[PDB]
Order: structure tokens, then sequence, then C-alpha cells
């Protein structure tokens, strides 16, 4: 009994690009290798040549012949580069068929793991963008016509019934220029400092885009054989975290926005804390004894905020925080997305009013964190974020007064410029501005805090005069330089925004140095 048999034709994935066109997902052909066992066992002969050829040991690829001498069909060898399949079918041996495969590809490796994702064995997204978009990257495979004899030769290709269809190209909003370079100086920063993770996020604030996106640890999503859980995570989007001092801007806004502050008026912070039940409210540097509304920032004062909080009511923050984003759903989809959580009590005491006002009790990802400063940086107009190319700009929502918005912007360039300021953030050429922070991290197994666990944080915007892009610095755990914000996360900033700015063509504003 001869038959027809229905074989695949094999359909090409969709490209992902960066902003640009570079690929960054790609399949790529390949030809394996199969074997009609029957045909092969009338040219014994010709085994020890073919086993050298696939680089086998001559009688371990003879047992699996001998193994497999009933079947009219077993794979030789998968994905082999099409020149060397095509040198061993020139070989001629009987029952050796090739078929051309794809293999799908990832140019930049680890750099861009997280975003992009990888597919499985049967070319299915299980992660990231691959995952998201795999409707649309899919191609439909096709079906052809063999005839078999009855030992399994094949005779005749004697139709295709439907052909391939390939799937679509993405392009991506990342520039992978931004995120080579983003990528090497969160790296070196993570390596330094002796932590054990790290994110970084930049975003275009006038278009959403997301500019770069990076964390540690990464893998090699060609290669992943000793892969762990742990690496894989795109923390930036699916790990939340309290964003302590970094909310601060937003609680000035909130309070500028009031009608009951301006920037010229002065606050008591002395002693450097303020007790309210039996919780205190701490500050770290306590120096001055009184700070207007930008040393409020400057020196990061936690009792200046709070008593700030204390005057405007929580709801007034919990608001401009909402406006901008913080514990609301971006809209991307991505996989493993976290909205994150902006407490909704029915009445606001005293101390969650204070916590919520310098960044805890609530939990934020990297990435709204990046998109309520860009919301600041462009004059108090927040645009939806993009994780894909965004052809023409859109239309914004108007979250903070531009008047606000800009005063709050000439409050955080003086956070990194002023003396006794985040000094480590400036970017060589540019005025740039922004807040620093750091976190106690929340105790395994208990409630409360840890008395050693860090996390440094460091979000701003540049440059000063116009801004172009918000950037996002998170790093966990450090322990071998310090812990500050402002020491660990800052420089990183200086470094990457200088490159970005550089690398994006924008004028330096500030020529001195
Ligand atoms: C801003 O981040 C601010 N950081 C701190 O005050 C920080 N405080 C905390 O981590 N916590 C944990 C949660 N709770 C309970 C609700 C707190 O009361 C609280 O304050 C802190 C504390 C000790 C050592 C370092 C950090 C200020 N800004 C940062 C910064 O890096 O810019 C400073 C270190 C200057 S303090």
């Amino acid at each position: 009994a001869r038959s027809v048999r229905h074989i695949a034709i094999p359909a090409h994935r969709g490209l992902i690009t960066d902003r640009n066109g570079e690929p960054l997902a790609v399949s790529t052909p390949v030809t394996t290798l199969w074997a009609n066992p029957k045909e092969l066992m009338t040219a014994k002969e010709r085994w020890p040549q073919l086993a050298a050829a696939l680089g086998q040991d001559t009688k371990l690829f003879a047992d699996r012949i001998e193994q497999n001498a009933e079947r009219e069909f077993i794979y030789l060898v998968r994905g082999l580069t099409p020149e060397q399949g095509e040198g061993v079918i020139a070989l001629k041996v009987p029952g050796v068929y090739s078929i051309e495969e794809f293999r799908r590809f990832y140019p930049a490796g680890e750099v861009v793991a997280h975003a992009v994702g990888f597919t499985d064995v049967d070319d299915r997204g299980r992660e990231g963008i691959e995952l998201a978009f795999d409707e649309w990257l899919a191609g439909v495979p096709g079906k052809r016509q063999v005839l078999k004899d009855r030992r399994g030769r094949v005779i005749k290709d004697v139709q295709v019934t439907k052909n391939a269809k390939p799937g679509k190209t993405l392009a991506l909003s990342i520039d992978l220029r931004l995120q080579y370079l983003a990528h090497r100086e969160l790296r070196n920063a993570l390596l330094e400092n002796g932590a054990k993770a790290g994110s970084l996020v930049i975003m275009d604030v006038k278009t959403g885009e997301i500019l770069a996106m990076t964390n540690q640890p990464t893998y090699n999503p060609n290669n992943r054989r000793n892969l762990q859980p742990a690496a894989m995570r795109n923390r930036a989007m699916i790990d939340v975290f309290e964003p302590g001092s970094t909310v601060k801007p937003f609680s000035m806004s909130a309070a500028l926005a009031s009608g009951r502050w301006k920037p010229s008026d002065i606050v008591d912070v002395y002693p450097g804390t303020l007790q309210i039940g039996r919780y205190t409210i701490r500050d770290v540097s306590r120096n001055s004894r009184q700070l207007d509304l930008t040393g409020i920032l400057i020196k990061s004062s936690n009792v200046g905020i709070s008593k700030i909080a204390f005057d405007i009511g929580a709801e007034s923050i919990y608001s401009v925080m909402q406006q901008v984003g913080l514990g609301q759903d971006t809209g991307l989809g991505f996989p493993g997305e976290r909205v994150g959580n902006l407490p909704n009590h029915r009445k606001w005491p005293k101390a969650e009013t204070a916590t919520l006002a310098y960044g805890y009790g609530l939990s934020v990802t990297a990435i709204q964190l990046a998109h309520a400063y860009a919301a600041l940086a462009n004059d108090g107009k927040s645009v939806p974020l993009s994780m894909t190319r965004v052809d023409r700009v859109p239309d914004g929502v108007q979250v903070i007064s531009p008047e606000v918005a800009s005063t709050v912007q000439g409050m955080l360039q003086q956070v990194v410029e002023a003396q006794g300021g985040v000094f480590r953030a400036q970017v060589p050429g540019y005025h740039a501005a922004g807040k620093s922070g750091t976190a106690r991290k929340v105790s395994v197994g208990t409630k409360g805090y840890r008395e050693n666990a860090y996390r440094s944080l460091f979000a701003g915007f540049a440059p000063a005069t116009d801004p172009r892009i918000a950037m996002v610095v998170v790093i966990d755990e450090p322990s071998k330089a310090g812990y500050f914000g402002g020491l660990v996360s800052a420089p990183v900033f200086s470094k990457v925004m200088a490159g970005a700015l550089r690398l994006m063509n924008v004028p330096p504003d500030n020529l001195p140095t």
C-alpha cells in the first residue's frame, strides 16, 4: 500500500524591528535533514561517511537507524545552515531528505530580551512582545502533497494545497542605540554597586514612546540552556515598588495647585522629626531649621512635605498622583504588567496622609514613574504610553497646569544643580532636572521594613529648558559603594541621559559645561 502524504510548509514569522528598522527578532532559514530508514538500510556502506558529515559517532549513528529500521521517517539533525544541509545532500546518500525550516533569531540577545521575549519550539510567543503580538507576528503554514511508495521513498511532490503566508512586521518604539547604551550602563552600575536587580526606562516626553527599557538580571534568548526564572522578568513593567521621595514633586504640584502655597513659603522642619500618634516621621539630612519649597525637594525633607500635606489634605495629593497615572492602567497590555496601587481610604488620618505624600503606602512600576515624570516635563500634558513606534504625536491630556508644571520643573533643576543638591545627576553640556529617592525595602516574612536593604531611585528629565526625555533608574539592594539614590542611581542617569541626548541630536542648552 503506497500513499499520498500531506506535509507542512513552514510560514515566515513577522519581523520585529526597533523604531528605525534595526531587526530585533527574525525568522532565519535553516535546513532539517530527515531520513527514510528503509531506504538507508539499502546503503549501509555509506553510513560511516554520513555519520562523520553530521559529526556523530559511526556506531551510535548506526544504532539509531537500526533501532528505527521499521519507520519510514526519522530526523537526522534539525536546524543546519542552508549551506551545510546542501553539502550533505550533495553526497547523494539514498534515503536522505532535507526540508527548509525557520529559526527565530534575536540579534541583540540579552540587550532586549525582556521587552522582546521569545517563542517556543513550535514558534508560539511565550514572553514579551512575541507573546503580546503573537497573532500579528504569526504566519499561517502551507500544506503540500507528496507521493510515497511502498517503502516510504518520495517519488513526486505532487502539489501545493495551500500557500504559506508570512506574519506582519512590527516596529517597536525602542531605539536600540539608546537601549544598547542603557543596558551597558545599568549593568555596570549593578556590578560596581553589588546590586541584585535594576531597571531603567527612557521615554520620549512629547510622544509617549518608550525609547529604551532594560532590566538586570537578564538572559540570552538565543540560548536558554541554563535559564533561571528570575532573569526573565521585565521588572520595569511587572515589578512594583514604593516610589518614596520621587513622588514629592507631585505632592508639591498639588500644593501649588491648592492656592494655599507659593514657592517662597518657608516651612519649619526642626528638629528633623515630627511625632504623630505612635509613628515618627524622620528626615535623614538634619541640618537646616527651615526650608523654602525648593529646599524641601533639594534636601528631600519628609517632615517638610508632611506639613504641606497636612495643610492641603490627602485628596488633593491622591488626585494629582492619579492624574499623572500612578496606580493607573497604562494601556500597553504588556504581558504580566502591573497597575500598582494608589490606596483610597474613607477618612485619611495624618499618618497615611504624610506617608502618601512622601511615597509609601502606594506602589508603582518604573514605567508609570517615568510616565508621570514625562507629564511634568511636557508642561503638565500627559501623553499615553506606546511601546510601538508612533506615527503622529498624539493628543495629550493637561493633567497639571502649565504654570505649576513650569514652576516644579525649575525646582527640580535646582535639585540637581543647586549647592547641596544631587550633583552626580548632572549631564555635561545640558541642564537637567530630577529627584533622588531612597527606600527601605519591605520585610520578607513580616510587615514593616528592612533595617539594611535599600532600593535606590532617580527620576528626571532633560533638557530643562525644553524637555525631550524622561528617565527612571531603579537599583535594588546595592551593597558596595553606598545606597542613597543620589550616589547610586543619579550617576547612571547622568551618563545615559548624556548619550541619549547626543544620540538624538538635541542641542546643548548649557554650553558652560
Ligand atoms: C526619599 O526617598 C527619602 N527617603 C527616605 O526617607 C527613606 N525612608 C524610608 O525608606 N521609609 C520606609 C517606609 N516608612 C514607613 C512608612 C518610612 O517612614 C520611611 O521613611 C530612607 C530612610 C533611611 C535611610 C535612607 C532612606 C529622602 N530622600 C532620599 C534620597 O536619596 O534622595 C534621602 C536618603 C536623602 S531621605
